[PDB]
């Protein structure tokens, strides 16, 4: 196949790129890497880093660029400047609340998994409310009728908060809408249950 | 007057973005707020974090959403789709890169600056003079000719960390010589050298 995502055996980093080509029907080599076999290869990508995007004879690494080069391709950019402009903006605040998560589960698991449920997670979430409402009220996805990537970012993001904290969401009911909602796209609900099934790790280190 | 970039007084985030504009000759208000004033108006931003690029009824928040907008609508977003990409995945490494200084920067100055320095840093820039490589020889700007928005985060962060380690470039000609490119442009070496005049701080806790 041309597509191939090369990424380590979980979801981390590369599971919203995943859930794009698994939601767009786009058919792709789903390459996942053990830990110890990283090292042989690892000078074959651009920042020693994965996920890597082969795209035809086109290496793409970064996460970020791989999403929105797909985007481009499959017209799930946004239709104008501003939805463009809109759609990364989110797409941003997303990864920022990825940076948190992670931080938390690699470095200090024991200890502040608790705080972070209780004290930052709830404030998060809060923004993502409040701006999920800004296109068609936040009843659909985050432009409205049309997805963009955006949207498996977010889906992601909200999917491993709940594993975490089974309630995170209860205050938001935008947000607990959109996941499940998501959640119940054909491809992606089939998906979903097979990734459960296995219980794909979230994270590197087995915590989540 | 249509435009308005509010951040800290501080290089930063933001610094890359003042870049952009200034060496385009986009003229904006450098809305640079005292940190106890943030207080007070964090509510109005999305995520509640700077910097913001108010393009006329526009509010944009997030570093690189703002400097992707500018980007697309002055043209300096590539010339096609690979070019694009190309762009976005040499970005987005240089953001890691700025994550690695800023963790080290703010958390752990006294302790991991020298391992830093000296076993962190030079592998990083490693993989960028390989890559800048890959476009001119890598012997003019990023995409080779044509200057783009990574150009200016590149210029940014290959300047502070000659600040932090002045003899970091020394065995990478490449970005030496990109270095030198950048700064010998003549909106640069203006604006560059009234703000080291006046002794802006890289950093929001006086370090760097
Ligand atoms: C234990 C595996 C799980 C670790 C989770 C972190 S994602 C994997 C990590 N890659 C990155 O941090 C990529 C960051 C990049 N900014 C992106 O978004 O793609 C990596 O290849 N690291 C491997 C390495 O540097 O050796
Ligand atoms: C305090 C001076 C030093 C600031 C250095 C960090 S950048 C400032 C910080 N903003 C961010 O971390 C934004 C991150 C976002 N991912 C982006 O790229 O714009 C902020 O508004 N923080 C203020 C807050 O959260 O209250």
């Amino acid at each position: 196949m041309s597509y191939k995502l090369t990424y380590f055996s979980i979801r981390g980093l590369a599971e919203p790129i995943r859930l794009f080509l698994v939601d767009q029907d786009i058919k792709f080599i789903d390459d996942r890497i053990a830990k110890d076999d990283f090292s042989s290869i690892k000078s074959q990508f651009q920042f020693g880093q994965l996920p890597c995007l082969y795209d035809g004879d086109q290496q793409i690494v970064q996460s970020g660029a791989i999403l929105r080069h797909l985007a481009r391709k499959y017209n799930l950019n946004g239709e104008n400047e501003m939805e463009t402009t809109y759609i990364d903006m989110f797409c941003e605040g997303v990864r920022d609340l990825h940076v948190k998560y992670t931080r938390m589960i690699y470095m200090a698991y024991e200890t502040e998994k608790d705080p972070y449920i209780k004290s930052i997670l709830p404030g998060e979430l809060a923004k993502f409310e409040k701006l999920l409402a800004t296109r068609g009220n936040g009843r659909n996805l985050i432009l409205g009728d049309k997805i963009s990537y955006a949207d498996y970012a977010l889906f992601e993001e909200l999917d491993v908060h709940q594993i975490l904290d089974p309630h995170c969401l209860d205050k938001f009911p935008l947000l607990k809408v959109f996941h499940q909602r998501m959640k119940d796209r054909p491809k992606l609900k089939e998906y979903c249950e097979k990734r459960d099934a296995a219980k794909v790790p979230v994270n590197g280190n087995g915590k989540q």
